[PDB]
């Protein structure tokens, strides 16, 4: 509360560390469904159904330009990518499986880097 603070967690490396995680996600072989924004002209149903599209290239631009106020807002956009994928793709599809794999990969990197 006022003039009463928990000890200051060092967040000075968070930008660099999120960048490295994002690099590792970018270079994963199952990243291909997620590298660029879904083409909203060419994928029927996407625009109406997925209220907040997100992809790695959009996260990367947001990261590079100081649009994440903290590491939790960064994790929320990464998770959004996978939540969107699950909303639109069957579990038993290449893209559906890619999404589950990438989410797993991300969550472990996140835990090991920050928890």
């Amino acid at each position: 509360s006022m003039s009463v603070k928990k000890p200051k967690r060092d967040d000075s490396k968070d930008l660099a560390l999120c960048s490295m995680i994002l690099t590792e996600m970018e270079t994963h072989e199952d990243a291909w469904p997620f590298l660029l924004p879904v083409n909203l002209k060419l994928v029927p149903g996407y625009k109406k159904v997925i209220k907040k599209p997100m992809d790695f290239s959009t996260i990367r631009e947001k990261l590079s330009s100081g649009q994440y106020p903290n590491l939790e807002t960064f994790a929320l956009d990464v998770r959004l990518v996978f939540d969107n994928c699950e909303t639109f793709n069957e579990d038993d599809s290449d893209i559906g499986r890619a999404g589950h794999n990438m989410r797993k990969y991300f969550e472990k990197k996140w835990t090991d880097t920050f928890k």
